[PDB]
């Protein structure tokens, strides 16, 4: 048949996902309480999920493609290697959004002193696969509890020495007596193509709306600058702003494109440097 | 320490469990971010948790009291007895909120003629254990598919031939091509007991809050009758109102307690039985 | 085929509506983007529709009954009869919500002395007929002007010299330089039937469905009164409680079911007669 | 000119503020921006005001009377009195809503002894004067440090060794380091009179309010109850119910009405009496 | 006077035509219940009023100015014309906003073969004159059913053979068991003009106006494009990008400012055609 | 210890204050109850405060820098000083958020013809000091009424024979009988240091602060403009755009930075010279 994306129905990257897609150029009627949506031009289904359930319709084919967050998607990998599967996928890309930290965090009234002081102790989490990796990597072996929410409870309850969870604000691990101690995995969301061959229609489908997510993710990151002909210096300027793409220069400034961010330390040096009236100038599409 | 009580921190039945309690004489704060709650008079601690993991904490003796729905409790249970282990509790009883349904649905344009026509098939469910369980006994057999949430869309995407899932107003469904076809499964929320001892104060507790829990319920469900000495019928008219405690007779009508609803009909029937000018009135609290 | 009753879909009788028929122990679903709803039980069919269209499909007879305010069903009625048609209906009966007021009203820096004086003069509104009517019957002729929605800007526009228009807390008048003057129609929701003649089945449901409504209104109208035998001025009591069905004496008081509400200035008299620790109890439902 | 009642326009009162008086057979509207609201039939001026104004507008006789809670108005009359003025006003009653509490709150880890710890330190708070007369009365001495929000800052800022402050569910007090330790000063709001001598007719008009005002805080707070004529210790049943206007005995129960609340603990006693089948039902009006 | 424009008080244009005024630089306050709004510096009234009523209002020279959408203003042409009168306009211009069509509508479970079909049948809708004149030009006849909402009952209620109806995500139809099959009106919001002779300075303001309503909706729609000089092809980039106004050459780019979108489909094409680099950057204001 | 900047915690000025820090580069959870944050990175605690205790904290030097508006500021400044104080201060710099007008206003029903007519008069108000230097700076003399909110009842309630009092709309001062007549104060956020010696670091600190701020308001007031060299004239055109920091001219335009806004008036004179084509383009960020 055709094209089929899988992406969360309501949660933390619905409203991305379905906004990347639009950005892609794909109409589509999200405001209906149908779960497998046609859509309008695009040979597309977008099929509206629960984010758990991702990773494995992508690991069955049952799909072709899908948005899910790096953690989840490993955490339900490594589920499977352990009662012996052998699941496939393929990574076409990591995103620009769905953002978290995993981290380990521990009463406040404790000091701490790294993680082998956690050998032999409990740890509480949602992630328990994610977080044996990670020890097992370091040596440490430990007794795993296991909840699916609220999980700072677990040290000022009796149920463990400390905790193993998404970790933002850091506000519920202060209301829960806990601090944050050491991230032990980085997740962002990413895009996941079905194992196996994909047939030349459809492939070439998936090979042109990779580009124009490339685009969109560019646009929003990259950004327009504009100096001023620091004549000398010309050089030490270009190291701070990876252009990629070849400065302009103009007798009388200069004029790129920066993939990056134009954080304020980097403005400072720029500036000390001896660059002057410096601007930065949204971009709101490109192709590149 | 003292008593235990683990209530789901946010969902379908954390406001009627909250509400319970209060009207059971229980001063304690919610609006904190804080999931180990402390009673501000009665020794007792809440820990506001995820549905999900209620009836293991009790199973395993980690809390003393849980509320929760039957059909998670029932589902966590069947699960651990497939994995081997012998969970155990004490139903203390069942409560009067968290109704639902679990169903068995199938393509709208599709005839139905029951279960067995299932045999053979794929149904799609989160809850694996209460549709086996259910269809064992009734000699069919069928290829499971795990979805935990949209399990609405497994149909229309060749995912089942049919789903099992909660339902209520239907609307779901019917957005999703399927019609209901048979209720397998009602569930209510439940108040559970850990296994093993209990100490004397604690249990002296457990079994203080139950009476009122019953008071608090009993006050919603029950009204209080007024009708009129229809003197010769007289008998007839009690069938239809399960006083359970004696009615008043008064010449001059009746005055009783009612522990069930008076709905429609039976008004219409003690109506034509020669009934009249009959009154219902509320009860805000009451200790029988 | 089934019995037809059409409510408005979304306005200021719709949740009115809605509850009404739930009180009467109407199942059905209205949590749904579908307007023609099947009551899953009786066989009733609800058609979820614009207030202004009701009149009309119960003229028509293309429904059966109708629930629909006071002021749209008269001003159409006159419409159509203006046209030379001769709608025809029967009012099953008023009912006890949806109540608003037509009235006139002139711009506050003007004083009035009746509505005489209004001839010759040009009034706004949005409900033409209704007003034609009164001032015919007044003798009193005008220049009709019509708006759909912000009547109220007629005359600080120099559309109009007044306007005749809903009213309530009289807010938008005031904002907009006008005062009410005199109310010329009061209206309620009521419910109707279609003209013609009635099967026997379906007009035993809707014989029945009036009786559920006439309980459900009594009983939010209708209050248990308890005062205390004074004796002597006894009589004088009964006389500010019409309560309709007898009251009931007692020497130790009173016990009555009263229709109507128990104003203060109604107590207050009670009280000055002699009366003490007067009561009044709510009820729920009733059937006399 | 007519009555002049003073309410708060937006906050912790204004609700229960405009619900008293319509309760009170007060018509008038609040939906409006405007701040002096003729009320529609009684001659009644209601003045939207700020709270921390109408101590003051009362004590000058700007108004004749004030609904306003007893801290904010205890306040500001010490506020005066340490000017030298002299503040005159009759407090015609405590309502029946506005509770809270002024309390002595410090750091949480550090233990406390009683107020004479105290001495010499330095406290922040709104309430600089309430404040002030409790220790006072203790013979304590402090240091004030004034703030008019976020009190609770002042510890963990360096501000002050403790503060006093308006607390509830005691939430802010945990999120900032700090613990309750003593109550000061409870408040409930209360109905004002201006000084000076009242006019015959607006008198006449505030003694009948008055009264009104009692009933519907009455049948707010007392119930009708129905029990069982435990024959002998049908004394002791009495004594835990302070009727107040007489129990009815009833061969066959007791029906009376109660101004207080029945707690469990109450209704646990007169079981263990030997009460049976107790019985309360709510009271929507009452004129005694 | 002084200028008279007319809009929508509150519905699907509102917040549009509040934003468009500003942006041409108009201070006036829409947070108010006020209806005819005095602009804070040009000489503008505002009058806010119901969207029905803006055609008429025009066409009677009540007002100089409406912002109306074209459906309405069309459906109410034709109205007035089929009662014999000769309403005139002048369209200043068609706006950037307010988009809808206005489509026939046929139950799913019919296949449809093109507008002859209808011939002879009845299709229900709240723009009678509209689908007339369409259906007309085409031929075939009709029978008319009058609605003015919940126009989708019609079918599945045995009101009609099909609808026509305003339709955007399509929701509604499926939702009533039918499709769209045919546009046959699109609108848009336009801005027009009363009839007669305009005066100096009211005229030399809308004169002014409308250059700015120019530049706001120029500004919205049209982009900075910036490329890379293709040198050899470069003839046939212009093509793909009406700029009307000249692109600008750099050897070292192509700099240009399009009035249209840089839809996917055509950068895709720019890019194959050996373009690098494209760059589309926003504008917010502009004179040209 | 670290810096210490004291910001409103809910009201006008806390969305903006937070907004800029975070423009500046500062990371901190302001999604909390806790009243005195530590910056994620940089050295920084904010204290989350009631504005009106701003002005002192920082006149105390209980805080190193504030931002707090005009009129707060100046309020207590001349507080203070009335009761013989000398609060000091340095004003680091006017910010771009937080405008608001304090405004005389009088019965709408009388004519006025300026300030000295309220010589002897009483006018309500809740910035007494701020009303007092302005009417004695005038050499009028008038009875002050103090008010802290709902300032609009004074007249219309006998309290003042006019008020003075924030204004924006204008909305309140309507809807009660009121009209603005003459402002006496503009007021805008502003950000402030304490008195006293600043040490080095945290000093280094506030310099580097200041840039950054002035960084992030340029961006937003400033613009990129592009114009057309209009050879001649090309010296009138510079005069309307204060460029600052010059133009850049092109045989084939004109490309600069305008500090200041392009109102339509400017631009209209540009296009009458001859301009064409004129550009505005946002800017997301500058270092000049
Ligand atoms: N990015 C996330 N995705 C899913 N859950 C999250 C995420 N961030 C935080 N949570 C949950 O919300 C709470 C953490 O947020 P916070 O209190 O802001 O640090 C924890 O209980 C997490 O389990
Ligand atoms: N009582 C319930 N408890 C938990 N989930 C429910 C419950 N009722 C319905 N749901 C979910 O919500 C949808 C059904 O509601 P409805 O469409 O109103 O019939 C289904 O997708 C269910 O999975
Ligand atoms: N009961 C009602 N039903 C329909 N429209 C109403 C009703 N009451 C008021 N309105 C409209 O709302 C405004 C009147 O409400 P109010 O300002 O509260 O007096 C007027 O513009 C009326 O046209
Ligand atoms: N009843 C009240 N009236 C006015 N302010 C209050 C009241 N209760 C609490 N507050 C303020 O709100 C916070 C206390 O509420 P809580 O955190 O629930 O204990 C404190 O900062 C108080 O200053
Ligand atoms: N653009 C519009 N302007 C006015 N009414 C509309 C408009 N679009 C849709 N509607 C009404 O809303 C429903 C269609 O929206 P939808 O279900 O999203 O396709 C129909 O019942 C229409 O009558
Ligand atoms: N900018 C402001 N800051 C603080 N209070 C304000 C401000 N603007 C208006 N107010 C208050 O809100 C009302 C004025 O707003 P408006 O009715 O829109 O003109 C008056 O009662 C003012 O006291």
């Amino acid at each position: 048949t055709r094209l089929r994306i899988a992406m969360q129905k309501s949660g933390r990257l619905s409203d991305d996902s379905r906004e990347l897609l639009a950005r892609c150029g794909i109409k589509i009627n999200l405001h209906t309480q149908r779960l497998i949506a046609m859509a309008e031009n695009m040979p597309i289904d977008i099929l509206r999920v629960r984010d758990d359930d991702i990773p494995g319709l992508v690991m069955d084919g049952v799909v072709d493609l899908g948005i899910i967050g790096e953690n989840v998607l490993e955490e339900e990998l490594l589920n499977r290697r352990a009662q012996g599967e052998d699941p496939r996928y393929f990574t076409l890309r990591r995103l620009d959004f769905g953002g978290c930290r995993l981290s380990l965090a521990t009463p406040v009234d404790e000091a701490w002193d790294g993680p082998l002081s956690l050998n032999g102790k409990r740890i509480a989490t949602s992630y328990p696969h994610l977080l044996k990796r990670y020890l097992d990597q370091k040596g440490i072996s430990f007794k795993s509890c296991l909840l699916n929410g609220s999980v700072e409870v677990a040290p000022r309850a009796g149920l463990a020495d400390a905790i193993c969870d998404l970790v933002s604000t850091g506000a519920t691990l202060e209301a829960n007596g806990l601090r944050e101690v050491e991230v032990i995995y980085r997740s962002k969301a990413c895009l996941i193509q079905r194992d196996g061959e994909m047939e030349e229609s459809k492939q070439q489908l998936i090979d042109k709306l990779l580009t124009r997510i490339q685009g969109v993710i560019q646009a929003r990151e990259s950004k327009y600058i504009m100096m001023h002909a620091p004549t000398e210096r010309l050089d030490e300027v270009i190291a701070l702003l990876p252009g990629a793409e070849r400065p302009t220069i103009l007798p009388l400034a200069m004029h790129m494109v920066s993939s990056e961010t134009l954080f304020w330390e980097t403005m400072e040096k720029l500036k000390a440097l001896g660059a002057s009236s410096i601007l930065v100038l949204p971009i709101e599409k490109m192709m590149e």
